[PDB]
Order: structure tokens, then sequence, then C-alpha cells
């Protein structure tokens, strides 16, 4: 019995909504392909209950899913079964505005309306790109995009596959941007930190192994730049096994994880992917040079 | 997998809505008992899709369910599973303003707004009646009540268990009220396939339902307390509906359709069904129940009395 009990009412509307739309979809046949209208489509539902079902949900809310057919197909191409998606959002409240499902499998980012319009500007070319690389990419994997309205105010969310493992605790994080400026991390933010370009540079961390990652990444960033996208960051995460199976993951679940070489001094397993692709040609080149210097 | 395909957008919406509300109800705990709020509660949902899922449902529709919890409770008390109710409304479209679920189990009537209000005025006492008789009534057994909005316009629908058997064909039917007034089936009506015969048609035909003692008392006591209850609510125009099933005729019809290549029933399911007396001429099976009870106010005391004195000797 999916009681939608959450940390705050918009989370329970989210759980209700993802549940509702995913069931709805279970009743819609998967087509032999997607169509232009599928990229201009949306689901909208409005709930006014009165003295009924109020114990955990609101009595008045709205839920809109953008291009449900396209995002369900994306879900299939990324290897996510729909009822696993549904279970991870609905079994227990998402946690911590940026959220993870209770099982650390997916992240739910609160997003500006400009970003929703950017998603619509790109989505056909993004889908064909997922098609052409058979999902082997490092761009964020978009699994749904929703708009919740509750108590009056609208909120936009983009669900995506987590860059990090849902199992192995990540021990250090770096948001590399390739800046010609010097994006360092704040003393305030230093006191698990988030290190940017200058600090992975003046830290001495290297990543050891092999090279087909460079093929995947360069394809991704040539694509993003060929679409006037900027401000994206490559996110890197180190898990030192030694802290205390260890360095044990399922490469079909953590599709971004990667094992160290015997070279590596510490016992490390890495996770890496591109993030924040919703908003310049020089950006791609500088970004790629800085990400080049990183391997051993 | 449910397409909700149907001949009319209205029916598709009815299937979608019964599905949605039963599924929503699935996640709501079953209370220890009902609070008064539940008797003035409702659940609305308004759908407006766009370029999505329009093969059968309209893009734009609304669906309201009344006192969903007391009708869930009623369903329980009437021995109907929520899953079953949902499936017989959604597995295939209902058929023929009146509707029947594909499996001939439940009936969906289009009613007025005032019928809805009248059901609301009486619902609290009706639920306590159904409670204090364990679901042993001739009264209609109300399973849900809804309000659909297709293409801008509202339709009110009341779901009820069928007085007729889902298996056993009905060969003759009567609608009786005990009116002093000459109530007879029109020459237009008297010439349908299964005509709906009124009182005079029952009398000029000398029809006698012969059920034998024990079932005759179940019936007479049920009818007595049912219509006393209806009277106390100042409710009128209710009819007793009786369908006659010809056992031998059905045996023959089945034989004639099996050539184209028992006489028993479940009172768990055909709740208004009664067998004919052992020493009876034709082996028949009857279905008898009161219907059309959502109309408030000679006096309704008088209507109770005349109705009862009539149906008292409809059978013997
Ligand atoms: O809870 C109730 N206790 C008693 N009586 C009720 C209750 N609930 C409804 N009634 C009556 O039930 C009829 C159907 O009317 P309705 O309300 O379902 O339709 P709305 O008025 O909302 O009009 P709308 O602006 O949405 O087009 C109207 O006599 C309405 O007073
Ligand atoms: O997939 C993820 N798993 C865990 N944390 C993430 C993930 N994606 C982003 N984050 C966290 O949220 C931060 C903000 O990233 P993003 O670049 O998308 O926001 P921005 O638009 O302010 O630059 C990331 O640097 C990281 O701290
Ligand atoms: O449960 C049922 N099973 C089969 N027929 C029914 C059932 N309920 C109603 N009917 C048919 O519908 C007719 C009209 O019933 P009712 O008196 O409730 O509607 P009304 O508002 O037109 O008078 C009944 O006389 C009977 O012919």
């Amino acid at each position: 019995v999916k009681l939608f009990r959450a940390s705050e009412p918009i989370l329970s509307v989210l759980m209700w909504g993802v549940n509702h739309t995913i069931n709805e979809l279970s009743n819609v046949p998967v087509p032999v392909m997607l169509m232009p209208d599928d990229f201009k489509a949306y689901s909208k539902i409005k709930v006014d209950n009165h003295l009924f079902n109020k114990e955990n949900l609101p009595s008045r809310f709205k839920f809109k899913e953008y291009c449900p057919m396209v995002f369900r197909n994306l879900r299939e191409r990324f290897g996510i079964d729909d009822q696993d998606y549904q279970n991870s959002v609905t079994r227990s409240a998402p946690i911590n505005r940026f959220l993870t499902t209770y099982d650390r499998r997916f992240v739910i980012k609160t997003v500006s309306s400009e970003d929703v319009a950017e998603m619509h500007n790109i989505l056909k070319k993004y889908h064909q790109f997922i098609v052409e690389c058979h999902g082997n990419t490092l761009l964020p994997q978009f699994l749904g995009m929703y708009r919740l309205t509750v108590d009056g105010v609208e909120t936009y969310m983009v669900v995506t596959r987590d860059v990090f493992s849902h199992r192995l605790t990540v021990h250090r994080k770096y948001d590399l941007k390739g800046s010609t400026v010097a994006r360092e991390a704040s003393d305030k933010e230093k006191a698990l930190p988030t290190f940017k370009d200058n600090d992975f540079l003046n830290e001495g961390q290297k990543l050891h192994v092999k090279k087909n990652f460079l093929e995947k990444l360069k394809r991704d960033v040539e694509f993003l730049a060929q679409l006037k996208i900027m401000d994206y960051s490559l996110l890197v995460g180190i898990h030192d096994v030694d802290r205390a199976g260890p360095g044990e993951f399922d490469p079909s679940v953590d599709v971004y994880a990667m094992k160290s070489h015997e070279s590596s001094p510490k016992k490390e397993v890495y996770f890496m992917a591109i993030i924040d692709i919703l908003t310049p040609e020089q950006y791609s080149k500088r970004f790629n040079e800085f990400m080049s210097n990183i391997l051993t």
C-alpha cells in the first residue's frame, strides 16, 4: 500500500505523480517509434479531494509530465525498467534543492522554466543521439521531467541517473569545468567538500588506467557544443576502498563507475560523468584539454 | 493492459475513472469505521492531455466520485470485492439511459443531479440499514456513484447490482408498484423483444409466482422491513422488479445453439434469485427486488401500504 508519506507535501505529490503517470503509461502501448508530436506532448492531471485521502497527500494539487512517450523511451534505451523507476520514487520519500531517491539510484533536480524550455529545444536531437550511441554516453541520462503545482506554486523537476554508486560511499568529489578562470572551492564550502578545477589541479589526485573513455567523452562534448550548450561540468568521484565487498559494484547499475589500475597508490574506484547541460564553442575545447590532462 | 476502447467517449471515461478511483482506493487504508466527513466527501480529478494518449480517452475530461469510502464499505458489506468490481467495469466496455457491464453483473444508470442529492440525504441511514440487515434487502445495492464530464457536459451515474442473474436468461419481466391507477404496457412497449410489463399486464395474465414456504418468508419479511424503511424516508415511486426464467426453455435454447455446431444458481451472486416450489407446474427461477428509490416527497405512508398489500399476494 503506497501511502505517500514524505518530508514535505511536494515530495508526496511527486511520489503520487510518478506513480500515477507510470501506471497510466503501463496502459499505453510502446510504439514502433516516437513521433514529432511525442516531443510536443504532455500529461496534465488536477486533483481536488474533499475530506478524503488527506492523511498524507494534499487535497488540491496538479501534476504535469513532459513528453511521457519520449522519456519512457529514453528510460528503455538507458536500461531502466519502468516499475523500478516507479519503486525508487514511490517506496519511500526522496531525501536530500536537490534530491536522491531513498535508494540513491536516481536524482531529482529542481529546475528553472528556462531549463525546461532548453530541454524541449534539445530533446529530439538528444534522443537521436542516445539512439546512435546505444546509450553508451556520459551526458546526464534524462529519465523524466515533471511540473508539480501545490498550494499555489509550480515547481519543475528533471529526474536523471545518478553519477555515483548507490552502494559504495564516495570519499571525494570534484566539479571540473576546464575554466580559463580559477574556480577554486570556498573556505566556507571547504569546512564532504566539493572541489573544483584549481583544487583537483593543486591536489595531486590522478586517475589511473583505459582510453575508450576519451572516445565517449569527446563525442559527448562535440555534440553539446554543436548545440550552443555551455556551463556543463564534468563531475568526478573517488571511493577509497581501504576505509572499510570493497570496490565491488555492478557495472549495469553504476554505469559510470571504473576500477583503478594497479598503478594507483591508494585503493580507489572512480565515477565520472557530464552534468548540467541545460542553458561556448571555445568552452568545449578548453573543457576537453583540462579533462585530457587527467589520466595515467 | 487496458486500452479502455469503447463506442462512446463517455464509456471510455467511465472505465478510466472506475479504474483510477479503485486503484487510488487501493492505497487508502480501510478504516475501523466511517466518520461523518466520509458522507460529505468526494474525489475529483481533471485530466487535460495534449498529443498524448488520445486513441481512446478524450484529451480533456473530468471525473468525480461521491463518498468513495462509504461506497467501498457498502461494496464490502454487499460481498463484492473491489478488484472484481473494477475488472467487470474495465475489462471490456459496458453495453445497453441504462448500461450493463460486459459480464452482466452490475448495472449503471444515468441519473439526475437531484437523484444524487437525494442519495446524499438518505446515504447515512441507508448505510446503517444495510449494516443492520447484513445486506439482506430487496432494495438496490448501491456500489458507486460518479459524475463524468466529457466534452463540456456532466453525466451522473449510479452503479448497482443487477437484480437479474448473470447466467440465467430472463424470459418475462414485470415492473409493479401497487398503484390504484391502471398501469399497463403500451402497445409500443408490449411489442419489444423482452417487454417490460406493468401491473395490469401481470393481472390479466393470471401470472402466479409459486416459491414455497421458507423462501416466501425470507421474501415477505425482507419486503416488509424494506418498504417500512423507504416510507420513513418519505421516498416514493419505487417499483418491485420481477424477472421469470424458464428452466426448460433455456435448456432448449442452449441445445439449439449447441446444435449450431443445471437449473441452479449461486445466491452468493444471484442474491435476488429464488427457485420454484418442488410441486410446481413449470420449473422456473424468479428474480425479485425493489428498484428506483431516489425520489423524495397520496402520502408515502399510503404508498408503503399499497405496495406491500400488492406484493404480499404476488406469490403463494
Ligand atoms: O455532500 C452532499 N450532501 C448533500 N447534497 C449534495 C452533496 N454533494 C452534492 N450534493 C448535491 O448534488 C447535486 C449534484 O451537483 P454537484 O455539486 O455534484 O455539481 P456542482 O454543484 O459542484 O456544479 P459544477 O460547478 O462543478 O458544474 C447538487 O444538488 C448538489 O448540491
Ligand atoms: O548525479 C549526481 N549525483 C550526486 N550528486 C550530483 C549529481 N549531479 C550533480 N550533483 C551535485 O549537484 C551539484 C550541482 O551540479 P550542476 O552543475 O548541475 O548545478 P549548476 O547548474 O549550479 O552548475 C554538483 O556539482 C554536485 O554537487
Ligand atoms: O437491475 C436491473 N436489472 C435488469 N433491469 C433493470 C434493472 N434495474 C432496472 N431495470 C429495468 O429498468 C426499468 C426502469 O427502472 P427504474 O424505475 O429504476 O428507472 P426509471 O427512472 O426510468 O423509472 C425497470 O423497470 C427494468 O425494466
